[PDB]
């Protein structure tokens, strides 16, 4: 059974997975692909971080799955030590992803932060998770310096655990770009695929024009190959 | 040989520099000896120079080098705007075997996190760590994301089968905040910090960083180093 997995992660905390996952759902509605998305693990919503309903709003997809919920903006062992509250077990993680899963659909799922977050006890990651469901990640990555360093780092994470790569996204594209985020670009684009560059502040894009960047953002070729 | 240790870091300006500076000034208030190596400076041009930080603040004499290019990019892009190579591997690698002797804790710094290119072709100073048989100390911050980038490195560096020496909290924030509070708690149950140093020590003249450095370390842990 099932369809296509996709974890999105990052090579940090705040690059662009959230607004990356609501392009390429947007990209893959309008190829006529269905999408769920899923953010298992989600903190600081007494700030109002809610990662579904924006993506939600950018994409409009409707099905999406949500598990634990802690109100500080820290990460999820610590927020939840700071609620009270435990994390998830790994297998609550996994339910929730298979759930989802179904031929014909791509599944997005959204970790914490960066790829070796804790997500469930004991030091349970989304890299871990994306063993479990025989998932390959996308990698949302910066142009900023440094970020050839975490890149790095995050592929080769991944490939200790045979946890294969779907690509690169750019979570924030400056227009125009320098000097250094041109040669990190080209950079990057030698170490993996650019799939697409997010033009900045695509997150505040109404529902009408981030569907239309979307579509030009992700290779229409590439997006319909991810699912039969 | 004595002891050499690679100081790296998770990213780009974390401390690396004055986290040398600063355990240097503590090995030498130990009577040990010191060499630094930082076989490739970029940045000259706005001025950046590592090696004479630490001459300033530790007053490390033994300052080694092998390149230097004037744009701040990392050093291949800083090479390659030049429109020149960086140094070859061997040449890294034999500068700090030569300036390992007995006695004498020698330190390198490479640019930036463990896995940017360090010399031609693509080579890192987690190859030249290999090379030398160096440990590694793992420069961090106490922000938001280091935790992953600290595992992220520590499993880059395990891979390679180069031992960690422990972490050190380039920059102590005031006051730490929660966040900068849970993050030490957490990095000190994935690896040895041995120092947290105050947000600013990079500026201190020579006389307070050597007070702030000796403080900054265990002393039974910097007099076994070597
Ligand atoms: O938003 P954070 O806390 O970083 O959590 P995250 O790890 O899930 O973040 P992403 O990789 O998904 O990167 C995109 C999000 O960064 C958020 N963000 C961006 N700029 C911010 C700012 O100045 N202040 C607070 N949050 C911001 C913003 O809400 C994006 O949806
Ligand atoms: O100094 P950079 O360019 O970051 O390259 P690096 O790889 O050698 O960086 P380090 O980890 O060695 O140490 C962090 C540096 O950030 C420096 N820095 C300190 N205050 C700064 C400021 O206001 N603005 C920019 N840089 C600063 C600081 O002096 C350190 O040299
Ligand atoms: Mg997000
Ligand atoms: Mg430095």
């Amino acid at each position: 059974h099932g369809g296509t997995i996709l974890v999105v992660t990052g090579t940090g905390t705040g690059v662009g997975k959230t607004v990356v996952c609501a392009a390429l759902a947007s990209a893959a509605r309008q190829a006529g692909i269905d999408v769920a998305v899923c953010k298992p693990v989600q903190t600081g919503t007494a700030r109002g971080d809610d990662d579904l309903a924006e993506v939600g709003r950018l994409a409009g997809v409707t099905q999406l799955a949500g598990l634990a919920r802690y109100p500080q903006p820290m990460a999820p062992a610590a927020a939840a030590e700071h609620a009270g509250m435990a994390l998830p077990a790994r297998d609550q993680i996994v339910r929730l992803i298979a759930d989802l899963d179904r031929p014909g659909r791509l599944t997005l799922v959204e970790g914490a932060g960066g790829l070796l977050v804790e997500l469930a006890e004991p030091g349970v990651t989304l890299r871990d998770v994306a063993v479990d469901v025989a998932a390959a990640a996308l990698v949302v990555v910066t142009a900023d310096l440094g970020t050839l360093n975490h890149t790095k780092l995050t592929l080769e994470a991944l490939a200790a655990q045979q946890v294969s790569c779907a690509g690169l996204v750019i979570g924030s594209w400056p227009d125009p770009p320098g000097l250094v985020a041109a040669s990190n670009r080209s950079a990057l684009a030698r170490i993996a695929m650019v799939r697409a560059a997010l033009p900045a502040g695509a997150a505040s894009l109404d529902a009408g024009d981030f569907a239309a960047m979307s579509a030009a953002a992700f290779d229409r070729n590439w997006v319909a190959g991810l699912v039969g």
